[PDB]
């Protein structure tokens, strides 16, 4: 384990072993129709090269005697928007519509992360802390937005993947209490954080996110037969 200013760099590194190993499998998926596959490559490639971004020290701009963390929003938006619906688009077994209950729900998720980006690139303070209330609220709101209903699409497809799912989603649910915690308390850390230790919170956070629900995404589908004998 390294702890030198190379994190941006090493992180596209493993990004990039990632997606690739995907493309390996896409010999077949069985559990997963195409579009998800797609899903990976959509994410998991977008993710990566963004990283690398921040190495060459080309993201974040100078604005207003301020430093905005522009690269940080646009490519936690494809990274994060993407993340939730990757594990309910892992889950999805096949399609034929659109439906409006999801549709809405997708929307939200879309809408929040969105108000993300403008947080960073406010205009005023009193609309800063503002605005990081209108996401956070929208967001305790569509976890319960899921597992609220549970439509028959889902209690009846099968048991079996409601089941795990519920766990992933419980687990995903973790990873937000990691970043939407630590922004809350001290300047988008622990406290009294600077603009480099403050990175590294992060980049061994989403780093710590990508890895972990990359195995329980495909775990939770399938990870073993232990049923007969
Ligand atoms: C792998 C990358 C991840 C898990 C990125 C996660 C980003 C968030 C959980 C952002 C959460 C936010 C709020 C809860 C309030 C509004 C501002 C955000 C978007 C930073």
């Amino acid at each position: 384990m390294n702890l030198e200013s190379l994190l941006h760099w090493i992180y596209v590194a493993g990004m990039t072993i990632g997606a690739l190993h995907f493309w390996s499998l896409s010999r077949n998926p069985r559990g997963v129709p195409q579009y998800e596959y797609l899903v990976a490559m959509f994410i998991p490639i977008w993710s990566g090269l963004a990283y690398m971004a921040m190495a060459i020290d080309q993201g974040k701009v100078e604005a207003a005697g301020q430093i905005a963390h522009y690269a940080r929003y646009i490519d936690w938006m494809v990274t994060t928007p993407l993340l939730l619906l990757s594990l309910s688009w892992t889950a999805m077994q096949f399609i034929k519509k659109d439906w409006t209950l999801i549709g809405f729900l997708m929307s939200t998720q879309i809408v929040v992360i969105t108000s993300g980006l403008i947080a960073d690139l406010s205009e005023r303070d009193w609309v800063r802390y503002l605005w990081y209330i209108c996401g956070v609220c929208a967001f305790l709101i569509i976890l319960w937005g899921i597992w609220n209903p549970l439509r028959a699409k889902t209690r009846t497809q099968s048991s079996e993947l409601a089941n795990l799912y519920d766990k992933l989603v419980t687990y995903f649910t973790v990873l937000w209490i990691g970043y939407p915690i630590v922004w809350i308390i001290g300047p988008s850390g622990f406290g009294w954080i600077n603009q480099t230790i403050d990175t590294f919170l992060f980049c061994l956070l989403p780093f710590f996110s990508k890895v972990g629900f990359s195995f329980l995404d495909l775990h939770g589908l399938r990870n073993l037969n232990d049923s007969r004998q």
